[PDB]
């Protein structure tokens, strides 16, 4: 044809992003990664997709798992093939061997191959076609050229009969070569590549789109999760700086501070409380949580540090009653260890329950316990994440962090966080008098006035009470002060 | 079935959790690693508790070990396969070759192996196999393809047999392929990789799942230990945050102390004590280990940098008898060196310390110690795991730490540890006239009240003894202060 | 012995043969073998690790100019 090549969508989750609208159709994609990637899943939720959303038929080969096993695989991510199979939407081709044995059956191979897959193709109209490791196939005892010739041969018969196709292949290295015989990344016009890195103990799935002969597509490589819902990739840099942002104000749960503030918190905006262990950030937090239930809103409390009881005992000796908001449904407690997730799924996690909850604000208690272990770079990315959520979604955001060194720290955030987001509460330790008072402090508000004072307060059972400024000394920021007579 | 597969349950403890219930029923899992990481073992225990925990037979094809050393090796667990054998629950079907001499053993192989095995199976009613190095046998002359082939024929005629499978494989390189012939990895529904991975001189074993065909598990590597009682694993990312949260108090053991912490700790928490060397961290655990005997309470103290014998002089000499806490059967007193170990080891030794002896009362001193050498998440992992346990179990855990550096100390922790613990007890040193004295402080409290006073504190043979705070000084916590005030009183 | 032209499979078989005899003898022995890399394969034909009831991995550690010597029972 005369124009820009056309794409069928996968449908999965964030793939279309990546490849600019999906798949280029009637030419064939290379998926190829290590074992445990997901070439496979990949594969079935390519043509799953295809007859469920454009009631596009499908045509599987399969070379060694077998067609009872894809099947009843698929019950993982809840998908009945045998029913699409019976329907006559899918059709899985066994090519597999014979557990028993004969060896002289496939002396008409890629050949006679080609034949049942345009045979099915034509009988069951399919439009998509997925081949399960082709690597397998030649694993029979061939070198480079060998390989190189068959799936050319391959390739070009299925474009011929004008199938869009996935040919799944297995690697051995994560960031060695392409495929198996370095020869399979120059066969195909796309090139897909999908990794499972190690790094610390922990694993993370990437997906890569390495080449789309024809058209353009986001480079590099992008991280994805499989769940009970099969693939679901994130393409954290295909978000847009397109949020909507609100004049409204909204209440920090403390009246002061919200004078402080310039009459509260803005609706659309990202709260940030820093400050040395035991300041009172989750004071904040809890009181900012409540805020919402007194005016009978959703509210999400994801917990990194402490548990969902001792959560409780420390909320109601602070007054508030976390337990009637839980009931009344207006809030949700969450709490988990940054450690039992990868920041990927608890980017996920995150996102997947405000979607069941809807919530009006949201808690993150500690970010800095999620930026442990992970690099920073990883950790920027997951709060560019699941801050742009927040604000794209018009949800109120306010995240904690502590800092690493108690009176004294030079920056805002050890991770530099601080310009990612919109309003900066400042927590504090002082010394005055051989005793540890606290300081509270606006440090940033953007579309605010807000007050620059650095005000000492106190904690009691009634909550944080906010005084003044100490107005008489000097180096209050060291936490060392300096009081001038 | 119009069902997701379903898992047998190993019992092998922590495997359940990592593998989300199991091994898939029916079908294979590839188990491999290098020379002495336990493949082998895995696979005994999974027969073994398949047989006495739910009476399903198991049937253990060795191709290298001799059924005699099988069952030898065994008893360093405490199993007495041999019994089992001869109670027709495990059949162990002999496939080494004799020390004498056949060629062409290639052929009938597999075929003849799969009959004697399907034989066997049906014979005895069995529900689990385990085959021992499948690697071994090919390794006769093959190349990839060849293995490919037969390993796929295995698994397949297996599947059909409906036996859930454990197969053995060897590896060379720690991080290199999955399995010898690079070809295993992919036939195989499942996947298990056993490491003990090197690093400093130590050795690390890990276990991960690194693939299961139609289920979910837990991602990446999770430490284990090989003990009496076989493997152990322990997945701490598994590790719920739902701990118990009380608001009973307890002391102490210095009065003064659980004033400033607005009446004693919580019995439901986490408290740590830090600051540089000599300022009494030490002082203050044996305190706080005898406060608990003289209520008759159990308490464990493990402690990474004195000998019992130290630990006991320095403590007569602040009051505190060690001695009887001991008779009396309240105390415990544990003793050893970081380097003794890995920190997966010293977790275990710390949990199983504390089956035996139900403590009510915990304390490590010297966080800082075990942390020496080790890497930092590493180490966090390690916090996390004592803490955590300490906290679902109800016990009150008291956790030194010593700064690395004495006085101008910027942060509490060197390690970063603030974040996981609810009460902190700050010690340091503070020149005033030319002299090193003390300050305590109630850094933090997550639940009370705790006094914000930095109080001088003195420390006697009566123990500690803390006095009042540095009103008239500027800059005590930089640990080198200035005294104020210019006017004493003069007339008018 | 086997340096004499031998690959992998033909190596585990004879080493297996040799340990075996041994065993039935009744006697306890010390067998010994040479690697090329400090870090990498146990022994040479990367198959005697595997034969042998227990495995001793004697080093000498560059590191620095100097040397360092480390015994491990693997
Ligand atoms: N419901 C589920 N929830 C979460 N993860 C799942 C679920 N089902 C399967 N998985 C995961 O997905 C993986 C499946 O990968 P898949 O079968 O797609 O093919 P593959 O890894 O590409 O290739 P191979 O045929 O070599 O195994 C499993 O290893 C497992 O980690
Ligand atoms: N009932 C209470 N009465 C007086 N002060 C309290 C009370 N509860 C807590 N506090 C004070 O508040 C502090 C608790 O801090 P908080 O739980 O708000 O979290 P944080 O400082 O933000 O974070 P983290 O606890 O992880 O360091 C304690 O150090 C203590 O001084
Ligand atoms: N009771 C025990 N306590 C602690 N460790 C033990 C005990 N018994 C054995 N071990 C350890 O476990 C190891 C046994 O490994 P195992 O026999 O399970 O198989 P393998 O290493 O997987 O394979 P192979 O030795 O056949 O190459 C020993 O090397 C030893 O380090
Ligand atoms: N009988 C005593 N009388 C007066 N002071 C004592 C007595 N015993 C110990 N001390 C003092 O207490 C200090 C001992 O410190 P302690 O045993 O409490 O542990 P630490 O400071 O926490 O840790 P570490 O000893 O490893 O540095 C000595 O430096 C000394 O000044
Ligand atoms: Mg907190
Ligand atoms: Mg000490």
């Amino acid at each position: 044809e005369h124009q820009a090549i056309a794409k069928m969508r996968t449908m999965i989750e964030g793939f279309d992003d990546i490849s600019h609208g999906g798949l280029p159709i009637g030419r064939s994609t290379l998926v190829s990664g290590t074992s445990g990637t997901g070439k496979t899943l990949f594969s079935i939720q390519f043509l799953y997709n295809g007859i469920i959303e454009f009631d596009e038929p499908g045509v599987f080969v399969t070379f060694e798992e077998t067609p009872q096993d894809i099947i009843k695989n698929a019950r993982s991510f809840g998908w009945d093939l045998a029913k699409l199979v019976d329907e006559g939407k899918l059709f899985i081709l066994d090519a597999s061997p014979d557990p028993e044995g004969q060896e002289v059956v496939g002396g008409f191979d890629l050949s006679a191959l080609i034949e049942r897959i345009n045979y099915a193709i034509q009988k069951y109209r399919a439009r998509r076609v997925s081949i399960d490791s082709v690597t397998s196939v030649f694993q029979q005892y061939d070198a480079s050229s060998v390989v190189r010739r068959e799936l050319f041969r391959l390739v070009a018969r299925l474009k011929q009969i004008g199938a869009t196709t996935v040919m799944t292949t297995e690697r051995i290295e994560e960031y060695g070569p392409i495929a198996r015989y370095g020869v399979e990344e120059f066969v195909s016009d796309n090139v897909v590549i999908l990794r499972n890195v190690l790094e610390g103990e922990r694993r993370r799935r990437t997906l890569e789109i390495l080449k789309l002969r024809g058209t353009s597509h986001m480079k590099g490589e992008y991280p994805f999760t499989i769940t009970d819902h099969g693939i679901n990739i994130f393409p954290l840099g295909a978000m847009r700086l397109t949020q909507r942002s609100s004049n409204v104000r909204v209440s920090s749960g403390v009246v002061r501070l919200d004078e402080m503030c310039g009459g509260g918190f803005f609706k659309d905006s990202i709260i940030l409380a820093t400050g040395a262990t035991g300041t009172g950030k989750t004071l904040l937090v809890s009181r900012f949580v409540e805020n919402a239930c007194a005016n009978k809103e959703r509210a999400i409390l994801f917990a990194y540090e402490e548990s969902r009881a001792q959560l409780l005992r420390n909320a109601y000796s602070w007054g508030m009653d976390f337990e009637e908001m839980e009931r009344q449904n207006l809030l949700k407690i969450v709490c988990a260890y940054p450690e039992s997730a990868g920041l990927e799924d608890h980017l996920q996690i995150i996102k997947s329950e405000i979607n069941d909850f809807k919530p009006a604000r949201i808690a993150i208690d500690s970010l800095s316990a999620l930026a442990r272990g992970v690099s920073n770079n990883a950790f920027r990315q997951f709060v560019i994440g699941v801050t742009g959520y927040a604000k794209q979604e018009e949800i109120t955001g306010l995240f904690t962090n502590t800092s690493d060194q108690f009176m004294g720290a030079h920056s805002i955030t050890d991770s530099h966080i601080s310009t990612i987001t919109d309003t900066i509460i400042l927590l504090q330790y002082v010394e005055i008098r051989g005793e540890m008072s606290r300081a509270i402090n606006v440090f940033k508000m953007r579309g605010s006035w807000h007050d620059k004072a650095i005000r000492e307060f106190m904690i009691s059972d009634k909550g944080p009470d906010i005084k003044d400024s100490f107005r008489n000394f000097e180096r209050i920021i060291s936490g060392s002060p300096t009081r001038i007579t």
